[PDB]
């Protein structure tokens, strides 16, 4: 600690070494939007095409929830059963649990119910997926002259692009807007009734006709002696064209005229599915929704993907151009750019304050050079803890400037003043100051770290931000302190010009130095005030109590939050058509939206991506989605040109004047936020009740959740309402006479109105699927039931209308289950400033009116937020108590920490006063800002107090006189640190740009808190020290040794 | 069958279990097609049951299978999602549709157990249906709805008929 | 020597009778297709024999936990498992942590 | 597999099935007149063998009353084989194979001797539908980084310096159609990340060394005076390496470093 | 384990029919409670006795 | 590996029929032993030579 | 169990079930005439039941 101050080149060696180790450790370091924050979840999915809700829930879903018995670290399970047949059983796990292993046990708990599953599922994919919820990027492919259509682009994508542009690492899961080409065979019921044939006959046909077949080899092992030929018999070979599929033999008519598939059915090389239409600005397109993986890099994935794609350009067909719509990537780059800019601005402004106080360049350089080595060095500490340069860390350094410049400035200041107090050379002055603030600086390190550590030990996303922050600034802090012991004093003893006793530069300089005079005089004025208030202390205690009360009040009536909403240059709109609506109408809506955006928002909107058939609440014709990109912020001024007001007027235009509900908005900051001051209600069936039983329970509950003026009214579920289900009872009796086979009756019903996965062919080299289905018109309105005939055992055709009792009913298409039993979800919240737990109490008390078999539950965010909460203030209480004790450690008093901590309110009331003035919220950033503020305020108070104590104890000076003198000597430094800090964090507070809401959210609180902290404590700390000290032994009061 | 594999002490249970099971999902078609649907379980497991919770009815009004039913219907499906559990053994058993054939009455009507098998098989099942306005529909179409097909049974009645 | 060489896992499947181009473009490339985001990947090489038996090798960075590497990759292939013929899955398909050199041969 | 390297030819633009192969033939043929550089260079892959196609005609079979399932299954079970069930030999469960015999599945004419019992009871010959012919087909289809490609194995003449043989394999490639390229795998992949890592190691290490010496000492001159000694230890390692005839490998680089070590000690 | 299992069961408790009562035959739980309670007792005993000697 | 393999074989050794003998043609195992023997020997020699110089 | 063990007697060359079972009879009966070495040597498992071939 002291040994370093005489070996200066050793010090600079440590300096430059860790500064260049810094820079080196700054180059190849990961960069992302946020760190890997959100909890990991894994999902099982199985495809049973055609099958209904009650079918897939009770043939695939339940058998999965029955054979998912033995997973470790399991939190909760939530399973979907779409009317489309696709099951979605998502298990979300304990945070930090190894995702890969959880997914693996789960997947090997999935292959227990595999032969028990339908044979159409068994070959059409069962998937286990580690899964997030938000796409990193969506890469669209289009054709400008409109040469090809959606399905074509989808084909080229799935054939040459959806695996070559991805030879760039960092992608987790793609959802294709479109579908792969299949061999689409469309059956004519009239042309197939004609020849006395059934869909089944087509099945067996294309099955046994089209295949690759096990052959053998000439000279097969083991051959016999003398044999000198070995070669491989080629057998039957799979198909290739739409041509080769028509000319397959179904039957031969007696006269010789053949019956080919070409006859009974129309054949096109067509996609495997036509459920979702991906329309890009009218122009036909096909897209890739690339989900980001749990723990994947951001900017290198996108750089190498765009490089790979631009290098995959020499494989491009007619007019096939690439578009890059949904991109959350350049937002990150520009964000980091502006944060770095903030750093530079803060640094330079601090430099300017430093010069406009010390007025000589080579002294300004002393704390100046101190800054790169603490920052860069912290990066080296960051590069060693295995985290990443995101927003939070860089913001941590932005705040750290204050702390590091605090320690450095304090050192340099005390040195400069000591030279004005004794006259000794640089070295001796240095040792004096260091000897005065040694235990002090160690202590401040201890306490600052004692406010940052208990925020590192809390869980959740707030705790992740807290981790990034704490690590950043604490590391920076330890660095600044060890710099104070090693780097700052070595710098003081050397480059610093020497000053003899009592200069102070009063009136000595023409341009700059006049300030000193104005400054110096005021200091004495200031001191005359301090004594003045120590003269009569009482009134200031009352005023203190007042200030405290104001702090409490202002704190209570302050809006809580989690994170700020972010204009990311990219937002989206969601579309919903009512029960049992049609693809056509939703297409109308999407094109209408796409018109509005590229019409009345031309200067703002750059590209719309209308994806119909794909929502969030469910899959279906009812729902649609449209992505919206906006050009670079450089061309977007104003208030109405920003995401919020845009979605405001968008929802304005798309609610009051439309037939169905359609809402436009912006994605949250993370990728899956805590569900605000509200919740995600899981209503669960237990005693095995109906679907209309549960639906009716939801009706009663949601009706109760509309019967208060003190909570909400007409709240809503996020999920599809009951769709019309069309029951077709085959009467077994009326069928078993006519000699028709139920297997065939069913299979024909399916293959007509559902579809069939039968075989695989070889398109251009790539294996694709073979599909047989009805045709466009012969499977629409219900009367088409009849038009399909079953060929009986001999050769007589029976109509479906001979047994098909037809009717209407209701059934919800989105069938949810929670922990092995039927359940239904209800999104919801609480009145604007209601505590969520209170809403919990009201909803549970409204769910205390349910029939055995109907219960309540909490899921997702509001699950982890349910049994954990009211201990955070206890943890911060721990922060202040630990700070208390630690100060008592470096000091040695169960009383002086009282005197310094009493100053803490004076720092909070200013963050609050700043929060209300501009209008923010007690979120994460404001809480960190609060903490920091408490920290620095406590620092300044700590040092003033320290000098008062040291004078009192080691020079025999009395209380009052020494408080006055300590006040005198350590005022200027307080103002140096303070002013440099406020002027350093100012660039944050008032800025507009990528994520500037974050900047303002930290900035505001930090600044205001600091203002009140200094410009009240510098009048309050002495009274604290005085009245606190008057409770420890009578004799002595005013000591005297020599 | 009960195949117990013991490993070197301190070895990570999960990876060993899966890797073993991913050598088990190699000999799965090699297993009878009648076994493959009758349950294969790979379990990280102690050797002694930790705790046993029994349920009774003092009055008399029910037997093993009933209590066991409510158990296996509402309870013995969650105690394996309470992490730290390897395998629960129900002292009892879950409800099934138990059909017991009369052999003289099966000789009587010229039938075999096989015919009963095929019967209840092809009679009781869910079958791939479709939708009115099936995707992709044609222009002008303004109705989309879900075809219900044959629906599995429920009672002792629906099994008699 | 120490555990120097990169860790690789290999899939092998019996596809009887079929020729080279049949098994390569139905099994081989089709395995590596849902593998876009493999961690610690050095280089990748997969073969398709005329005996119908495929040899799909995924190689990783050295010192990467073999068990864990196998977990991420085998769980990047068992995304592309129905993509392989369901007609092969009857005579055993094996995923094995595997080198290329015999430790010892005892005759 | 081969000591030295595994010269890897990679497909990039998807340029053919034997076209790329012809480029490789051009490559190995261009590099075949140098025995004063390399030795025992060889191609890695089975070349295209003659393939024997036997098309069944569906019509001419569906007339005679034979079942396609049965005709195929019989062709297979005859000249291929069948795995049907398992038996229990001496206590251990083993597999059951049924196939043709040593004499009925050799030369192609044995195609005929197999008859399918039709739906009624008449045996139909293979010559009723089996059009037979010859083709070309490679039996080994291997791929590298997701596409078919084939490499070139090799070694070098006694006095085995690896870098000269690698560099030479690259040097006869100065008459090749770029769009057909080179890359590395196996040994000389690791020997690739060994060497061209010298500037990173020496730049970080030696400068860090400069400052590190500068630490306990107090002059921007003394680290100069010490680091100036390092070459004098190197020139002798080199002079020893060439005279006996070795190579700049790993062991020689570690040796170099150690030598630098002792020299730096003495100077220090 | 017993917390999550007994909680798991206790949520299935407000759905229990007529006279359907629970019994606990194989229980390794309260034995722990009394054991640790007595160990703490031992700790206290050591403290106070040591104090007495002191 | 070779020791436990030698165990694997030697426990299967009392079950060997007429003339059923084992051969070791491909062995990368004893080479390790003899290599390490010569390297360690070299180390020791360096030590002793240092002693002699001293 | 402190004193005690778990003897797994293994058939290797494949000689049968009554070969090994009779071997176990010989061993367990002969190792019952040593009280000065072992104790309570026993089979833990159901003995061969009569199986009814149809
Ligand atoms: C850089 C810009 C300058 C920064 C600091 C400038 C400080 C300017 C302080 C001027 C205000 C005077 O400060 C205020 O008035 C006098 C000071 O004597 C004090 O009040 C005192 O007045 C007289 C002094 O004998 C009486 O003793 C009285 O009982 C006592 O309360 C305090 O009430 C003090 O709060």
């Amino acid at each position: 600690p002291n040994f370093f101050i005489d070996r200066p080149i050793f010090a600079w060696v440590i300096a430059i070494i860790i500064m260049l180790a810094g820079g080196l450790a700054i180059l190849k370091l990961p960069v992302a939007q946020y760190p890997t924050i959100a909890p990991p979840a894994v999902t099982i999915s199985a495809s049973y095409p055609g099958a209904d809700a009650k079918t897939v829930q009770d043939t695939v879903t339940q058998v999965i929830e029955q054979n998912m018995n033995g997973i470790d670290n399991l939190m909760y399970m939530s399973s979907n059963s779409d009317s489309t047949g696709t099951v979605q059983i998502t298990l979300t796990f304990e945070s930090g649990t190894d995702a890969d292993i959880a997914q693996v046990q789960v997947q090997n708990k999935l292959q227990l119910a595999m032969p028990l599953l339908p044979q159409e599922v068994q070959q059409q994919g069962v998937s286990v997926e580690k899964s997030s919820s938000s796409f990193l990027m969506v890469v669209g492919v289009i054709n400008t002259d409109g040469t090809m259509t959606q399905e074509d682009i989808s084909d080229y994508v799935a054939a040459n692009m959806k695996d070559a542009i991805s030879r760039t690492s960092g992608v987790g899961d793609v959802q294709l807007f479109g579908s792969q080409y299949a061999m689409r065979i469309w059956m004519n019921p009239n042309e197939l009734n004609k020849f006395q044939l059934t869909p089944v006959d087509v099945i067996t046909a294309i099955k046994a006709q089209n295949a690759q077949v096990a052959a053998g080899q000439l000279g097969g092992t083991p051959p016999v002696k003398g044999q000198q030929l070995n070669a491989s018999i080629i057998a039957q070979t799979r198909l290739t064209s739409t041509e080769e599929f028509g000319k397959i033999l179904l039957k031969v008519n007696q006269d010789g005229s053949r019956v080919l598939l070409r006859d009974v059915a129309k054949i096109e090389l067509g996609g495997e599915n036509y459920d979702i239409i991906a329309e890009f600005n009218g122009q036909p397109a096909s897209g890739l929704g690339i989900k980001l993986a749990t723990g994947a890099n951001a900017l290198d994935t996108a750089a190498a993907i765009r490089a790979e794609l631009a290098k995959m350009e020499p494989f491009f067909p007619s007019g096939l151009k690439i578009v890059y719509p949904y991109d959350t990537t350049p937002f990150v780059k520009i964000s980091i750019h502006e944060v770095v800019k903030t750093l530079v601005e803060a640094i330079i402004l601090v430099f300017l304050v430093m010069y406009l106080f010390l007025q000589n360049f080579r002294a300004t350089l002393i704390p100046t050079i101190a800054v790169p080595v603490v920052l860069l060095g912290t990066f080296a500490v960051l590069a060693a803890f295995g985290f990443s340069i995101n927003t939070l860390t860089m913001f941590g350094m932005v705040l750290a400037i204050g702390l590091l410049v605090d320690d450095a400035i304090v050192v340099v200041e005390n040195v400069e003043r000591v030279m004005a107090e004794e006259g000794l050379p640089p070295k001796e002055a240095t040792r004096k100051s260091m000897g005065q603030i040694q235990g002090a600086l160690v202590g401040i390190a201890m306490v600052l770290s004692a406010v940052f550590v208990p925020m590192a030990f809390f869980g959740g996303s707030t705790g992740a931000i807290y981790r990034q922050f704490s690590i950043t600034i604490v590391s920076a802090m330890a660095l600044s302190v060890l710099v104070a012991l090693i780097l700052t004093p070595a710098l003081c003893a050397t480059m610093l010009k020497p000053i003899a006793k009592g200069d102070h530069g009063e009136g000595k300089k023409g341009f700059f130095g006049w300030f000193n005079r104005m400054f110096e005089k005021s200091t004495h004025h200031y001191t005359d005030s301090v004594g003045g208030i120590l003269r009569s202390t009482g009134r200031y205690l009352v005023l203190y109590l007042i200030i405290v009360v104001g702090m409490a009040y202002l704190f209570v009536r302050l809006p809580s939050s989690f994170l700020p909403d972010e204009d990311q240059g990219v937002f989206m709109t969601m579309v919903q058509l009512p029960a049992g609506a049609t693809q056509e109408r939703t297409q109308k809506v999407l094109n209408e939206v796409t018109h509005y955006y590229l019409t009345k928002e031309k200067n703002n909107v750059e590209s719309v991506f209308a994806v119909n058939g794909f929502g969030f609440a469910g899959k279906g014709q009812n729902t649609g989605i449209a992505f919206v990109s906006l050009k670079d912020w450089a061309d977007r001024p104003g208030e109405e040109n920003k995401v919020e007001a845009i979605t405001m007027r968008a929802t304005r235009a798309f609610s009051q004047i439309k037939d169905a509900m359609v809402f436009a908005f912006n994605l949250p900051a993370i990728v899956e936020l805590g569900t605000a001051t509200g919740f995600d209600f899981e209503l669960i069936d237990q005693a095995g009740l109906g679907h209309e039983k549960l639906t009716q329970a939801r009706n009663q509950l949601l009706a109760e959740a509309a019967k208060h003026p003190d909570m909400l009214t007409s709240v809503r579920p996020n999920g599809l309402e009951d769709t019309p289900q069309f029951k077709i009872d085959i009467d077994q009796e009326k069928a078993q006479a006519l000699g028709v086979s139920i297997n065939d009756i069913n299979t024909t019903l399916g293959a007509a109105w559902g579809g069939s996965y039968v075989n695989d062919f070889i398109d251009r080299g790539r294996v694709k699927k073979v599909y047989v289905m009805s045709e466009a018109k012969y499977r629409m309105l219900p009367d088409d039931i009849g038009d399909w005939y079953v060929r009986a055992a001999d050769g007589q055709m029976v109509p479906f209308s001979a047994f098909s009792s037809s009717r209407w009913e209701y059934g919800s298409p989105r069938l949810e289950r929670y922990n092995g039993l039927p359940s239904m979800e209800i999104l919801g919240q609480a009145a604007p400033g209601k505590s969520t737990g209170e809403a919990m109490e009201l909803m549970e008390q409204l769910a205390s009116k349910l029939p055995t078999g109907v219960g309540y539950d909490w899921t997702g965010m509001s699950y982890q937020e349910r049994l954990s909460g009211n201990q955070a203030p206890s943890l911060y209480a721990i922060s202040l108590i630990v700070v208390f004790l630690c100060l008592a450690a470096l000091y040695e008093s169960w009383s002086i920490p009282f005197s310094v901590m009493l100053v803490v309110p004076l720092g909070v009331i200013g963050a609050l006063l700043a929060a209300t003035f501009r209008g923010l919220t007690n979120d994460v950033y404001f809480q960190v800002g609060l903490l920091t503020t408490i920290g620095l305020s406590a620092k300044n108070a700590i040092l003033i107090v320290e000098f008062a104590k040291d004078l009192m104890d080691k020079e025999g000076k009395g209380l009052i006189e020494a408080t006055l003198d300590a006040v005198r000597m350590r005022l200027r430094p307080i103002l140096m640190t303070s002013l440099a800090f406020i002027l350093g964090v100012m660039p944050l507070v008032i800025s507009t740009g990528a994520g500037s809401g974050a900047q303002n959210a930290v900035g505001t609180g930090v600044m205001g808190g600091m203002v009140t902290a200094t410009v009240l404590a510098i009048f309050f700390v002495p009274v604290f020290f005085v009245v606190v000290r008057r409770r420890f032994s009578r004799k002595n009061e005013d000591i005297e040794h020599s």
